[PDB]
Protein backbone atom coordinates (compact mmCIF):
# COMPACT_ATOMS: atom_id res chain seq x y z
CA UNK A 1 0.00 0.00 0.00
CA UNK A 2 1.38 3.49 -1.10
CA UNK A 3 -0.42 5.19 1.56
CA UNK A 4 1.33 3.05 4.25
CA UNK A 5 4.95 4.07 2.43
CA UNK A 6 3.64 7.29 2.79
CA UNK A 7 3.16 7.23 6.43
CA UNK A 8 6.72 6.21 6.83
CA UNK A 9 8.07 8.48 4.60
CA UNK A 10 6.38 11.26 6.72
CA UNK A 11 7.52 9.78 10.13
CA UNK A 12 11.41 9.69 8.83
CA UNK A 13 11.71 13.41 7.03
CA UNK A 14 10.12 14.08 10.69
CA UNK A 15 13.29 13.18 11.81
CA UNK A 16 15.40 14.98 8.66
CA UNK A 17 13.25 18.20 9.60
CA UNK A 18 14.26 18.35 13.24
CA UNK A 19 17.92 17.57 12.86
CA UNK A 20 17.75 20.13 9.86
CA UNK A 21 16.16 22.68 12.05
CA UNK A 22 19.23 21.98 14.79
CA UNK A 23 21.80 22.42 12.48
CA UNK A 24 20.31 26.01 11.98
CA UNK A 25 20.55 26.42 15.77
CA UNK A 26 24.10 26.00 15.95
CA UNK A 27 26.75 23.84 14.19
CA UNK A 28 26.46 19.88 14.09
CA UNK A 29 29.31 17.72 15.36
CA UNK A 30 30.86 15.31 13.44
CA UNK A 31 28.97 12.63 14.42
CA UNK A 32 25.87 14.70 14.41
CA UNK A 33 26.27 15.07 10.51
CA UNK A 34 27.07 11.43 9.72
CA UNK A 35 23.27 11.46 11.41
CA UNK A 36 21.55 13.54 9.11
CA UNK A 37 23.29 11.59 6.01
CA UNK A 38 21.76 8.51 7.47
CA UNK A 39 18.67 10.30 7.81
CA UNK A 40 18.92 11.07 4.66
CA UNK A 41 18.89 8.00 2.92
CA UNK A 42 16.61 6.32 4.95
CA UNK A 43 13.94 9.31 3.60
CA UNK A 44 15.11 8.79 0.15
CA UNK A 45 14.75 5.33 0.06
CA UNK A 46 11.50 5.77 1.48
CA UNK A 47 10.42 8.89 -1.20
CA UNK A 48 11.17 6.53 -4.31
CA UNK A 49 9.36 3.73 -2.81
CA UNK A 50 6.67 5.82 -2.64
CA UNK A 51 7.48 6.74 -5.83
CA UNK A 52 7.07 3.08 -7.17
CA UNK A 53 4.28 2.23 -5.06
CA UNK A 54 2.09 4.76 -6.53
CA UNK A 55 2.91 4.06 -10.17
CA UNK A 56 2.36 0.21 -8.95
CA UNK A 57 -1.45 1.22 -7.72
CA UNK A 58 -1.74 3.13 -11.09
CA UNK A 59 -0.87 0.16 -13.22
CA UNK A 60 2.62 0.40 -13.81
CA UNK A 61 4.52 -2.60 -12.85
CA UNK A 62 7.65 -1.10 -15.14
CA UNK A 63 9.68 0.60 -12.71
CA UNK A 64 12.14 -1.41 -11.33
CA UNK A 65 14.86 0.96 -8.99
CA UNK A 66 15.53 4.15 -7.61
CA UNK A 67 16.07 5.84 -11.09
CA UNK A 68 13.05 4.88 -12.71
CA UNK A 69 11.02 5.75 -10.23
CA UNK A 70 12.54 9.36 -10.06
CA UNK A 71 11.93 10.09 -13.82
CA UNK A 72 8.40 8.49 -13.80
CA UNK A 73 7.45 10.63 -11.00
CA UNK A 74 9.01 14.12 -13.04
CA UNK A 75 6.92 12.47 -16.14
CA UNK A 76 3.98 12.42 -14.95
CA UNK A 77 4.17 15.69 -12.54
CA UNK A 78 4.68 14.36 -8.92
CA UNK A 79 8.02 16.04 -8.51
CA UNK A 80 8.99 19.17 -10.55
CA UNK A 81 12.62 19.17 -9.41
CA UNK A 82 14.15 16.39 -11.39
CA UNK A 83 17.55 17.64 -11.31
CA UNK A 84 17.80 17.90 -7.65
CA UNK A 85 16.00 14.63 -7.08
CA UNK A 86 18.70 12.90 -9.52
CA UNK A 87 21.20 14.86 -7.28
CA UNK A 88 20.01 12.46 -4.21
CA UNK A 89 20.92 9.28 -5.98
CA UNK A 90 24.39 10.69 -6.86
CA UNK A 91 24.66 11.49 -3.17
CA UNK A 92 23.46 8.24 -1.95
CA UNK A 93 26.03 6.59 -4.00
CA UNK A 94 28.51 9.00 -2.33
CA UNK A 95 27.57 7.56 1.42
CA UNK A 96 30.45 4.98 1.50
CA UNK A 97 33.09 7.85 1.70
CA UNK A 98 31.90 10.04 4.39
CA UNK A 99 34.42 9.32 6.29
CA UNK A 100 36.16 12.06 4.83
CA UNK A 101 35.08 15.51 6.15
CA UNK A 102 34.95 16.93 2.39
CA UNK A 103 32.53 14.80 1.42
CA UNK A 104 30.52 14.53 4.32
CA UNK A 105 30.27 18.57 4.16
CA UNK A 106 29.58 18.32 0.44
CA UNK A 107 26.26 15.78 1.38
CA UNK A 108 25.12 17.75 4.36
CA UNK A 109 25.28 21.09 2.40
CA UNK A 110 22.84 19.66 0.03
CA UNK A 111 20.26 18.15 2.20
CA UNK A 112 19.92 21.41 4.04
CA UNK A 113 19.85 23.85 1.23
CA UNK A 114 17.94 21.59 -1.54
CA UNK A 115 16.78 18.17 -0.46
CA UNK A 116 14.54 18.98 2.31
CA UNK A 117 12.26 21.02 0.56
CA UNK A 118 12.06 18.68 -2.39
CA UNK A 119 11.12 16.49 0.15
CA UNK A 120 9.02 18.59 2.08
CA UNK A 121 6.88 19.42 -1.63
CA UNK A 122 6.70 15.41 -2.20
CA UNK A 123 5.12 14.97 0.96
CA UNK A 124 2.48 17.94 0.15
CA UNK A 125 1.70 16.26 -3.45
CA UNK A 126 1.58 13.22 -2.81
CA UNK A 127 -0.99 13.93 0.35
CA UNK A 128 -2.97 15.73 -1.77
CA UNK A 129 -3.12 12.90 -3.86
CA UNK A 130 -5.19 10.97 -1.25
CA UNK B 1 49.91 -3.01 -2.52
CA UNK B 2 46.10 -2.37 -2.56
CA UNK B 3 44.78 -3.97 0.35
CA UNK B 4 47.25 -2.30 2.55
CA UNK B 5 46.35 0.96 1.08
CA UNK B 6 42.58 0.28 1.80
CA UNK B 7 43.62 -1.05 5.54
CA UNK B 8 44.97 2.21 5.83
CA UNK B 9 41.90 3.92 4.93
CA UNK B 10 39.89 1.48 7.35
CA UNK B 11 42.01 2.34 9.82
CA UNK B 12 40.79 5.94 9.86
CA UNK B 13 37.22 5.09 9.07
CA UNK B 14 37.46 2.88 12.48
CA UNK B 15 39.29 5.82 14.19
CA UNK B 16 36.12 7.89 13.57
CA UNK B 17 33.74 5.25 14.46
CA UNK B 18 36.19 4.35 17.93
CA UNK B 19 35.51 8.14 19.23
CA UNK B 20 31.59 7.30 18.77
CA UNK B 21 31.67 4.41 20.63
CA UNK B 22 33.43 5.60 23.44
CA UNK B 23 31.82 8.46 23.25
CA UNK B 24 28.60 5.88 23.43
CA UNK B 25 30.20 4.22 26.65
CA UNK B 26 30.20 7.43 28.52
CA UNK B 27 26.50 9.19 28.54
CA UNK B 28 23.75 8.34 26.03
CA UNK B 29 23.79 9.15 22.36
CA UNK B 30 21.13 11.56 20.82
CA UNK B 31 19.04 10.15 18.08
CA UNK B 32 20.48 12.00 15.79
CA UNK B 33 23.92 10.69 17.43
CA UNK B 34 22.70 7.10 16.89
CA UNK B 35 22.21 7.54 13.18
CA UNK B 36 25.60 9.18 13.03
CA UNK B 37 27.05 5.57 14.86
CA UNK B 38 24.73 3.14 12.52
CA UNK B 39 26.67 5.60 9.43
CA UNK B 40 30.19 5.02 10.69
CA UNK B 41 29.62 1.78 11.28
CA UNK B 42 28.35 1.14 7.86
CA UNK B 43 31.37 3.08 6.49
CA UNK B 44 34.07 1.18 7.90
CA UNK B 45 32.26 -2.08 7.69
CA UNK B 46 32.23 -1.25 3.91
CA UNK B 47 35.97 -0.88 4.33
CA UNK B 48 36.54 -4.10 6.33
CA UNK B 49 35.10 -6.31 3.69
CA UNK B 50 36.35 -4.61 1.03
CA UNK B 51 40.65 -5.23 2.69
CA UNK B 52 39.16 -8.63 2.89
CA UNK B 53 38.26 -8.76 -0.91
CA UNK B 54 41.55 -7.12 -1.98
CA UNK B 55 43.84 -9.43 0.28
CA UNK B 56 42.04 -12.57 -1.37
CA UNK B 57 42.47 -11.30 -4.74
CA UNK B 58 46.05 -10.25 -4.30
CA UNK B 59 46.41 -14.33 -2.64
CA UNK B 60 44.79 -15.49 -6.21
CA UNK B 61 40.83 -15.76 -5.11
CA UNK B 62 38.62 -14.19 -6.96
CA UNK B 63 35.53 -15.81 -5.69
CA UNK B 64 34.54 -13.27 -3.45
CA UNK B 65 31.29 -11.09 -5.01
CA UNK B 66 30.69 -9.45 -1.73
CA UNK B 67 30.87 -8.77 2.21
CA UNK B 68 29.08 -12.70 2.93
CA UNK B 69 31.47 -13.96 0.42
CA UNK B 70 34.67 -12.16 1.57
CA UNK B 71 33.49 -12.68 5.69
CA UNK B 72 33.39 -16.54 4.49
CA UNK B 73 36.78 -16.70 3.29
CA UNK B 74 38.23 -14.18 6.20
CA UNK B 75 36.58 -16.92 8.30
CA UNK B 76 38.04 -19.58 6.69
CA UNK B 77 41.12 -18.38 7.14
CA UNK B 78 41.45 -17.08 10.49
CA UNK B 79 41.58 -13.66 9.66
CA UNK B 80 38.51 -12.96 11.65
CA UNK B 81 37.56 -15.01 14.81
CA UNK B 82 33.86 -14.56 15.33
CA UNK B 83 32.27 -15.62 12.66
CA UNK B 84 28.80 -15.36 13.41
CA UNK B 85 28.88 -11.70 14.59
CA UNK B 86 30.38 -10.63 11.34
CA UNK B 87 27.62 -12.44 9.86
CA UNK B 88 25.30 -9.96 12.06
CA UNK B 89 26.79 -7.29 10.88
CA UNK B 90 25.69 -8.05 7.34
CA UNK B 91 22.38 -8.38 8.96
CA UNK B 92 22.77 -4.69 10.46
CA UNK B 93 24.22 -3.08 7.26
CA UNK B 94 20.56 -4.75 5.60
CA UNK B 95 18.76 -2.97 8.15
CA UNK B 96 19.81 0.38 7.21
CA UNK B 97 16.72 1.66 5.79
CA UNK B 98 14.96 0.81 8.43
CA UNK B 99 16.60 2.64 11.55
CA UNK B 100 13.89 5.96 11.72
CA UNK B 101 12.30 3.03 13.21
CA UNK B 102 13.95 3.47 17.07
CA UNK B 103 13.93 0.15 18.01
CA UNK B 104 15.77 -0.77 15.14
CA UNK B 105 18.27 1.90 15.53
CA UNK B 106 18.93 0.67 19.43
CA UNK B 107 19.91 -2.77 18.30
CA UNK B 108 22.54 -1.76 15.83
CA UNK B 109 23.68 0.68 18.11
CA UNK B 110 23.84 -2.11 21.49
CA UNK B 111 25.51 -4.73 18.35
CA UNK B 112 27.75 -1.91 17.67
CA UNK B 113 28.92 -0.94 20.89
CA UNK B 114 29.27 -4.62 22.71
CA UNK B 115 30.35 -6.81 19.75
CA UNK B 116 31.38 -4.62 16.30
CA UNK B 117 33.96 -1.88 17.27
CA UNK B 118 36.11 -4.98 18.99
CA UNK B 119 35.84 -6.98 15.90
CA UNK B 120 37.19 -4.43 14.26
CA UNK B 121 39.95 -3.66 16.08
CA UNK B 122 40.72 -6.99 16.36
CA UNK B 123 40.63 -7.63 12.35
CA UNK B 124 42.94 -3.79 11.96
CA UNK B 125 45.25 -5.44 13.83
CA UNK B 126 45.68 -9.09 12.27
CA UNK B 127 45.68 -7.05 9.30
CA UNK B 128 48.28 -4.52 10.49
CA UNK B 129 50.37 -7.90 11.39
CA UNK B 130 50.07 -9.54 7.88
CA UNK B 131 51.45 -6.58 6.36
CA UNK B 132 55.25 -8.35 8.38
CA UNK B 133 54.53 -11.81 8.77
CA UNK B 134 51.88 -14.52 7.73
CA UNK C 1 -3.90 15.43 -33.00
CA UNK C 2 -1.93 12.96 -30.68
CA UNK C 3 -5.19 11.00 -29.22
CA UNK C 4 -6.06 10.21 -32.73
CA UNK C 5 -2.91 9.04 -33.99
CA UNK C 6 -3.17 6.99 -30.49
CA UNK C 7 -6.76 5.56 -31.44
CA UNK C 8 -5.55 4.46 -34.66
CA UNK C 9 -2.94 2.05 -32.66
CA UNK C 10 -5.15 1.13 -30.14
CA UNK C 11 -7.36 -0.28 -33.15
CA UNK C 12 -4.75 -2.44 -34.89
CA UNK C 13 -3.56 -3.61 -31.68
CA UNK C 14 -6.66 -4.45 -30.61
CA UNK C 15 -7.59 -6.31 -33.58
CA UNK C 16 -4.66 -8.64 -32.86
CA UNK C 17 -5.89 -9.20 -29.55
CA UNK C 18 -9.76 -10.11 -31.05
CA UNK C 19 -7.96 -12.51 -33.03
CA UNK C 20 -6.64 -14.63 -29.95
CA UNK C 21 -10.02 -14.06 -27.75
CA UNK C 22 -12.29 -15.42 -31.51
CA UNK C 23 -9.25 -18.60 -31.63
CA UNK C 24 -9.83 -19.20 -27.91
CA UNK C 25 -13.98 -19.47 -28.16
CA UNK C 26 -12.75 -22.19 -30.95
CA UNK C 27 -10.12 -24.41 -29.05
CA UNK C 28 -8.13 -24.38 -26.10
CA UNK C 29 -4.68 -22.41 -26.33
CA UNK C 30 -1.47 -23.57 -26.12
CA UNK C 31 0.64 -22.56 -22.66
CA UNK C 32 2.62 -20.37 -25.09
CA UNK C 33 -0.90 -19.13 -26.78
CA UNK C 34 -1.97 -17.61 -23.82
CA UNK C 35 1.29 -15.80 -22.93
CA UNK C 36 0.94 -14.11 -26.10
CA UNK C 37 -3.20 -13.41 -25.32
CA UNK C 38 -1.95 -12.01 -21.88
CA UNK C 39 1.07 -10.03 -24.21
CA UNK C 40 -1.76 -8.76 -26.52
CA UNK C 41 -3.82 -7.59 -23.42
CA UNK C 42 -0.89 -5.94 -22.31
CA UNK C 43 -0.22 -3.52 -25.41
CA UNK C 44 -3.96 -3.37 -26.13
CA UNK C 45 -4.35 -1.74 -22.34
CA UNK C 46 -1.32 0.31 -22.70
CA UNK C 47 -2.83 1.53 -25.55
CA UNK C 48 -6.05 2.49 -24.56
CA UNK C 49 -5.26 4.37 -21.14
CA UNK C 50 -3.19 6.36 -23.45
CA UNK C 51 -6.04 6.93 -25.65
CA UNK C 52 -8.32 8.26 -22.78
CA UNK C 53 -4.99 10.37 -21.17
CA UNK C 54 -4.54 11.49 -24.37
CA UNK C 55 -8.29 12.66 -25.08
CA UNK C 56 -8.66 14.16 -21.80
CA UNK C 57 -5.12 16.12 -22.43
CA UNK C 58 -6.35 17.15 -25.24
CA UNK C 59 -9.83 19.01 -23.63
CA UNK C 60 -7.19 20.85 -21.13
CA UNK C 61 -6.79 17.82 -17.67
CA UNK C 62 -3.42 17.38 -17.33
CA UNK C 63 -3.83 15.25 -13.23
CA UNK C 64 -4.15 12.09 -15.15
CA UNK C 65 -1.12 10.47 -13.91
CA UNK C 66 -1.45 6.64 -14.83
CA UNK C 67 -4.09 3.76 -15.79
CA UNK C 68 -6.03 3.87 -12.80
CA UNK C 69 -6.77 8.21 -12.79
CA UNK C 70 -7.27 7.78 -16.35
CA UNK C 71 -9.78 4.83 -15.69
CA UNK C 72 -11.55 7.14 -13.46
CA UNK C 73 -11.64 10.09 -15.48
CA UNK C 74 -13.17 7.91 -18.18
CA UNK C 75 -16.45 6.49 -16.08
CA UNK C 76 -16.77 10.09 -14.92
CA UNK C 77 -17.11 11.85 -18.06
CA UNK C 78 -18.82 8.26 -19.73
CA UNK C 79 -15.75 6.63 -22.12
CA UNK C 80 -16.26 3.29 -20.70
CA UNK C 81 -19.72 1.83 -18.48
CA UNK C 82 -17.91 -0.99 -16.73
CA UNK C 83 -15.66 1.01 -14.52
CA UNK C 84 -15.08 -2.25 -12.25
CA UNK C 85 -14.03 -4.27 -15.56
CA UNK C 86 -11.23 -1.48 -16.00
CA UNK C 87 -10.31 -1.30 -12.67
CA UNK C 88 -9.38 -5.50 -12.81
CA UNK C 89 -7.40 -4.45 -15.54
CA UNK C 90 -5.19 -2.62 -13.66
CA UNK C 91 -4.89 -5.74 -11.54
CA UNK C 92 -4.66 -8.09 -14.36
CA UNK C 93 -1.29 -5.77 -15.52
CA UNK C 94 0.15 -5.73 -12.33
CA UNK C 95 0.02 -9.95 -12.28
CA UNK C 96 1.69 -10.05 -15.40
CA UNK C 97 5.29 -10.96 -14.14
CA UNK C 98 3.56 -13.98 -12.74
CA UNK C 99 2.37 -15.54 -15.46
CA UNK C 100 4.73 -18.17 -15.16
CA UNK C 101 2.43 -19.68 -12.53
CA UNK C 102 -0.42 -21.44 -14.68
CA UNK C 103 -3.23 -20.46 -11.84
CA UNK C 104 -1.94 -16.64 -12.91
CA UNK C 105 -1.83 -17.24 -16.72
CA UNK C 106 -5.57 -18.95 -16.86
CA UNK C 107 -7.01 -16.17 -14.53
CA UNK C 108 -5.72 -13.25 -16.64
CA UNK C 109 -6.50 -15.20 -19.74
CA UNK C 110 -10.37 -15.95 -18.48
CA UNK C 111 -10.69 -12.43 -17.50
CA UNK C 112 -9.34 -11.04 -20.97
CA UNK C 113 -12.05 -13.31 -22.60
CA UNK C 114 -15.13 -13.02 -20.50
CA UNK C 115 -14.74 -9.51 -19.61
CA UNK C 116 -12.15 -7.09 -21.19
CA UNK C 117 -12.66 -8.07 -24.70
CA UNK C 118 -15.56 -6.92 -24.86
CA UNK C 119 -14.75 -3.51 -22.96
CA UNK C 120 -11.82 -2.75 -25.17
CA UNK C 121 -14.25 -3.20 -28.15
CA UNK C 122 -16.97 -0.82 -26.74
CA UNK C 123 -14.21 1.91 -25.98
CA UNK C 124 -13.15 1.67 -29.46
CA UNK C 125 -16.81 2.43 -30.73
CA UNK C 126 -17.13 5.83 -27.92
CA UNK C 127 -13.89 7.19 -29.51
CA UNK C 128 -13.65 6.71 -32.88
CA UNK C 129 -17.23 7.86 -32.81
CA UNK C 130 -15.28 11.24 -30.96
CA UNK C 131 -13.28 11.24 -33.89
CA UNK D 1 15.20 -15.20 -0.32
CA UNK D 2 17.56 -15.28 -3.21
CA UNK D 3 17.39 -18.93 -2.90
CA UNK D 4 13.46 -19.39 -3.60
CA UNK D 5 13.78 -16.33 -6.18
CA UNK D 6 16.15 -18.87 -8.23
CA UNK D 7 13.84 -21.39 -8.34
CA UNK D 8 11.08 -19.56 -9.76
CA UNK D 9 13.72 -17.85 -12.36
CA UNK D 10 14.56 -21.72 -13.22
CA UNK D 11 10.53 -22.39 -14.10
CA UNK D 12 10.13 -19.32 -16.00
CA UNK D 13 13.23 -20.53 -17.90
CA UNK D 14 12.32 -24.14 -18.30
CA UNK D 15 9.08 -22.23 -20.06
CA UNK D 16 11.06 -19.97 -21.90
CA UNK D 17 13.36 -22.80 -23.42
CA UNK D 18 10.13 -24.67 -24.22
CA UNK D 19 9.20 -22.09 -26.24
CA UNK D 20 12.79 -21.83 -28.10
CA UNK D 21 13.35 -25.07 -28.63
CA UNK D 22 9.55 -25.00 -30.48
CA UNK D 23 11.07 -22.31 -32.46
CA UNK D 24 13.86 -23.93 -33.50
CA UNK D 25 11.45 -26.92 -34.96
CA UNK D 26 8.96 -24.57 -36.95
CA UNK D 27 8.09 -21.18 -37.48
CA UNK D 28 5.87 -19.42 -34.62
CA UNK D 29 2.66 -17.95 -35.15
CA UNK D 30 2.25 -14.15 -34.52
CA UNK D 31 0.30 -15.49 -31.34
CA UNK D 32 2.99 -17.30 -30.37
CA UNK D 33 5.99 -15.28 -30.38
CA UNK D 34 3.89 -12.68 -28.46
CA UNK D 35 4.13 -15.39 -26.02
CA UNK D 36 8.18 -15.88 -26.61
CA UNK D 37 8.08 -12.24 -25.80
CA UNK D 38 5.90 -12.96 -22.40
CA UNK D 39 7.71 -15.60 -21.21
CA UNK D 40 11.33 -13.46 -22.02
CA UNK D 41 9.30 -10.49 -20.11
CA UNK D 42 8.77 -12.63 -16.73
CA UNK D 43 11.85 -14.26 -17.11
CA UNK D 44 14.25 -11.27 -17.42
CA UNK D 45 12.42 -9.89 -14.28
CA UNK D 46 12.84 -12.83 -12.27
CA UNK D 47 16.25 -12.77 -13.54
CA UNK D 48 17.23 -9.23 -12.12
CA UNK D 49 15.73 -9.83 -9.09
CA UNK D 50 17.61 -12.55 -8.42
CA UNK D 51 20.93 -10.03 -8.75
CA UNK D 52 19.52 -8.22 -6.42
CA UNK D 53 18.27 -10.59 -3.55
CA UNK D 54 21.89 -12.37 -4.40
CA UNK D 55 23.57 -8.84 -4.11
CA UNK D 56 21.13 -8.33 -0.89
CA UNK D 57 22.02 -10.86 0.68
CA UNK D 58 26.11 -10.96 -0.26
CA UNK D 59 24.95 -7.41 2.02
CA UNK D 60 24.49 -4.92 -1.11
CA UNK D 61 21.44 -2.89 -0.43
CA UNK D 62 22.32 -0.42 -2.55
CA UNK D 63 21.19 -1.87 -5.73
CA UNK D 64 17.78 -0.69 -6.62
CA UNK D 65 17.23 -1.57 -10.40
CA UNK D 66 17.27 -3.89 -13.27
CA UNK D 67 20.07 -1.38 -14.80
CA UNK D 68 22.25 -1.29 -11.66
CA UNK D 69 21.87 -5.11 -10.37
CA UNK D 70 22.63 -5.63 -14.01
CA UNK D 71 25.94 -3.62 -13.94
CA UNK D 72 26.58 -4.83 -10.45
CA UNK D 73 26.42 -8.81 -11.70
CA UNK D 74 28.86 -8.10 -14.08
CA UNK D 75 31.23 -6.54 -11.98
CA UNK D 76 31.39 -9.55 -10.03
CA UNK D 77 31.50 -11.97 -12.69
CA UNK D 78 27.64 -13.62 -12.28
CA UNK D 79 27.56 -12.33 -16.05
CA UNK D 80 30.17 -12.08 -19.10
CA UNK D 81 27.75 -10.38 -21.33
CA UNK D 82 27.34 -7.21 -19.49
CA UNK D 83 26.20 -5.94 -23.00
CA UNK D 84 23.50 -8.40 -23.82
CA UNK D 85 21.67 -8.05 -20.30
CA UNK D 86 22.24 -4.06 -21.09
CA UNK D 87 19.96 -4.88 -24.19
CA UNK D 88 17.84 -7.06 -22.40
CA UNK D 89 16.58 -4.09 -20.76
CA UNK D 90 15.98 -2.14 -23.41
CA UNK D 91 14.11 -4.82 -25.05
CA UNK D 92 11.42 -4.69 -22.17
CA UNK D 93 11.27 -1.02 -22.97
CA UNK D 94 9.75 -2.11 -26.24
CA UNK D 95 7.29 -4.72 -25.80
CA UNK D 96 4.16 -2.45 -25.42
CA UNK D 97 4.80 -1.74 -29.12
CA UNK D 98 4.65 -5.51 -30.01
CA UNK D 99 1.54 -5.03 -32.08
CA UNK D 100 4.16 -3.61 -34.68
CA UNK D 101 5.12 -7.03 -36.64
CA UNK D 102 8.94 -5.33 -36.84
CA UNK D 103 8.95 -5.07 -33.29
CA UNK D 104 7.92 -8.71 -32.07
CA UNK D 105 10.13 -10.04 -34.78
CA UNK D 106 12.94 -7.95 -33.74
CA UNK D 107 12.28 -8.80 -30.03
CA UNK D 108 12.04 -12.40 -30.50
CA UNK D 109 15.25 -12.61 -32.83
CA UNK D 110 17.04 -11.17 -29.95
CA UNK D 111 15.71 -13.83 -27.23
CA UNK D 112 16.34 -16.71 -29.60
CA UNK D 113 19.97 -16.01 -30.47
CA UNK D 114 20.99 -14.15 -27.46
CA UNK D 115 18.97 -13.95 -24.57
CA UNK D 116 18.37 -17.34 -24.16
CA UNK D 117 21.81 -18.78 -24.17
CA UNK D 118 22.56 -15.76 -21.74
CA UNK D 119 19.49 -16.69 -19.61
CA UNK D 120 21.05 -20.23 -19.48
CA UNK D 121 24.31 -19.23 -18.49
CA UNK D 122 23.11 -17.02 -15.66
CA UNK D 123 21.41 -19.78 -14.01
CA UNK D 124 24.16 -22.36 -14.09
CA UNK D 125 26.48 -19.64 -12.40
CA UNK D 126 24.05 -19.14 -9.45
CA UNK D 127 22.99 -22.55 -8.93
CA UNK D 128 26.98 -23.06 -8.90
CA UNK D 129 26.72 -20.49 -5.65
CA UNK D 130 23.94 -23.04 -4.49
MG1 LIG E 1 23.82 5.14 5.79
MG1 LIG F 1 4.43 -8.44 -21.34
Amino acid sequence: RWQQRLNNYARALQQLSLAVNLAQTRPLSDLEKQGLIQAFEFTHELAWNVMKDYFFFQGNSAITGSRDATRESFNKGLIKEGEIWMEMIKSRNQTSHTYNQSVADEIVKNIINFYHTSFQAFLEKMQGLK
